[PDB]
């Protein structure tokens, strides 16, 4: 679709400009520079849409019903630290519904995108969820913030945890079937968004923690398969 | 340019590397092994009287073995995720003079020699700089009790899944430090080197030499080990 091929754009351009950045207070400058980016290329295409992107004033645009949410960079911390491990993550919002995103870890070259309807993206194939029915066989992402009794819940069960250090690239990641969930606390928007279409477009579920569907106000998650969701919001609450 | 056996052990990374990338886009098994047997046959032609520990074979000289990780991060390959890596390390009556980590997924080569310094392609490692655990990432791999202590005190914590890589990682000052229990000699044998060679410090989880027999570590620049080190024991 033409927003998506839009919203691809940005994020690879916003891509190639971190990868730049992460080649050589700088990090705040390589986010701010792939934000700046980002923004231009979505305002340019879209000027009467609106812009929710981290740690930034809301731009509410012309065109009410639509806004991009964006994170420039997400896995900062990874990124200053010379992990080769974060991502842009554009999402778009029409009336109140994620409708297209696109999460992009510029180091390996790994574009995810989905539209509402039609499933999720890995570089242009079709990807899925785990088929994994049982937590001992799952490998399970999960980011810091009762978190230690949640991880100690879920470590019991799982074959592995890992921690990456990011949030859309780990939703990206359960989309594509690398992870079998994901679950974390004080998620933003923006590091949700994408990642959330494109899980429940690659076939998965995702809720807040409590199981519901108030992800955004309780800024929590659980991500993964029908079965595997469902374990391990049950791990989580023992 | 690289001594002889370090490019004979790059070499035989390269391969092993080249092959697991192939094999990635009982199958994780198949591509341990295929790794393992071109590492084993390239570093057999090359130095064939020299030990292998592999994940034993004594050879006719009893002073020198290869330490062989053919795949570090069997479960991240099998998933997917794009986290693994080949380690070899040479092992010189008992001290490791060489050592080899290949990450063939985002090509990233860790080399390291005795007394010629660690190396992330082409670049020479040096640990961080950092010494506040608060401005720290610091990896481990699968005592809540001693994560808690640590991530209490940590800017993040990072847990990849491929425990050569994780020291590589922290030779090359990608994070502040690693700590691990329940490690093997494979999995330490070359990264080790590279934390040294990249002036971090490596040492069992009670502060002393004992890694191998251990099998536990705790590896950063000092100022961040001993940091580690206390959290761990609090
Ligand atoms: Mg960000
Ligand atoms: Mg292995």
């Amino acid at each position: 679709s033409a927003v998506m091929n839009v919203m691809v754009q940005a994020a690879m351009k916003a891509g190639r400009s971190l990868v730049r950045d992460y080649g050589e207070d700088y990090v705040s400058q390589a986010d701010r520079k792939a934000e700046k980016i980002i923004f231009n290329e979505l305002s340019k295409a879209r000027p009467k849409f609106g812009f929710l992107m981290e740690e930034s004033e809301e731009i509410i645009g012309e065109d009410s019903q639509h806004r991009f949410i964006v994170d420039p960079l997400d896995g900062t911390t990874n990124f200053l630290h010379g992990i080769p491990f974060f991502a842009v993550s554009i999402a778009l919002e029409s009336q109140g519904k994620i409708v297209a995103g696109v999460i992009y870890n510029p180091i390996n070259d790994e574009l995810f995108t989905a539209e509402r309807g039609s499933g999720a993206f890995f570089n242009d194939r079709r990807c899925r969820v785990s088929a994994r029915r049982r937590l001992e066989d799952c490998v399970i992402a999960t980011g810091m913030p009762t978190y230690l009794i949640e991880l100690r819940n879920v470590m019991a069960e799982v074959s592995g945890i890992r921690r990456f250090g990011t949030a859309a690239l780990d939703l990206a990641y359960v989309a594509a079937g690398r992870t079998d969930g994901f679950w974390e606390d004080n998620l933003q928007i923006w590091d949700m968004a994408a990642g959330i279409l494109m899980v429940r477009e690659a076939g998965g579920f995702v809720t807040d923690k409590e199981g519901g569907n108030d992800i955004f106000r309780k800024k929590n998650i659980i991500a993964g398969n029908e079965h595997i969701r469902i374990k391990l919001e049950r791990a989580l609450k023992k």
